[PDB]
């Protein structure tokens, strides 16, 4: 029914736009780079154009495109992502940090023209100023996890939930909760999957001739978690 996987067989142009504000401070990201579904691979660069990043580039990763994940082909009737292109979804978390504040993210993932934009408002409370996080006391690490994927047949979507590991300057980790859900924009047929993950790595680098406040990400993400059929033959 969907045929919005056919948008996705090459190299799509990815833009990101995030305004944010945690605890009051306010500020704005932007990003762009491009993505390949083939692979499931992410190039992007981000640049805080406020000026100064009041939380850390880590906290932000997964709030700054699931629809470029690689579905293998035993499994592409599970990709609720690409089923709600062009049109696109709504894409909301709230994620919490252990001990510290949360946030809340609402963002709408469609195309314009080839580009596929990812435009995001985040709300963050609750910090404490001298935390981790409005601190700055995270590392600048790779991440990786498994985002678990259930459908929300009631609103014809989707839901997630993942816990991620944030590495401390001291040597311990900071939780970050997430708690995800995607429901489409248009009226459209969409593909409701069976429970299943999305594996994906994060790698976080700096551009080193880029004096502003950026980040370099190289993402990969992969879906898994669907059986391949031996079992669904008869006994």
């Amino acid at each position: 029914v969907s045929k919005g996987e056919e948008l996705f067989t090459g190299v799509v142009p990815i833009l990101v736009e995030l305004d944010g504000d945690v605890n009051g401070h306010k500020f704005s990201v932007s990003g762009e780079g491009e993505g390949d579904a083939t692979y499931g691979k992410l190039t992007l660069k981000f640049i805080c154009t406020t000026g100064k990043l009041p939380v850390p580039w880590p906290t932000l990763v997964t709030t700054l495109v699931q629809c470029f994940a690689r579905y293998p082909d035993h499994m592409k009737q599970h990709d609720f992502f690409k089923s709600a292109m062009p049109e696109g979804y709504v894409q909301e978390r709230t994620i919490f940090f252990k001990d510290d504040g949360n946030y809340k993210t609402r963002a709408e993932v469609k195309f314009e023209g080839d580009t596929l934009v990812n435009r995001i408002e985040l709300k963050g409370i609750d910090f404490k100023e001298d935390g981790n996080i409005l601190g700055h006391k995270l590392e600048y690490n790779a991440i990786h996890g498994n985002v678990y994927i259930t459908a929300d047949k009631q609103k014809n979507g989707i839901k997630a939930n993942f816990g991620l590991n944030c590495n401390i300057e001291d040597g311990s980790v900071q939780l970050a909760d997430h708690y995800q859900q995607n429901t489409p924009i248009g009226d459209g047929p969409v593909l409701l999957p069976d429970n299943h993950y999305l594996s994906t790595q994060s790698k976080l680098s700096k551009d080193p001739n880029e004096k502003r406040d950026h980040m370099v990400l190289l993402e990969f993400v992969t879906a898994a978690g669907i059986t391949l059929g031996m079992d669904e033959l008869y006994k």
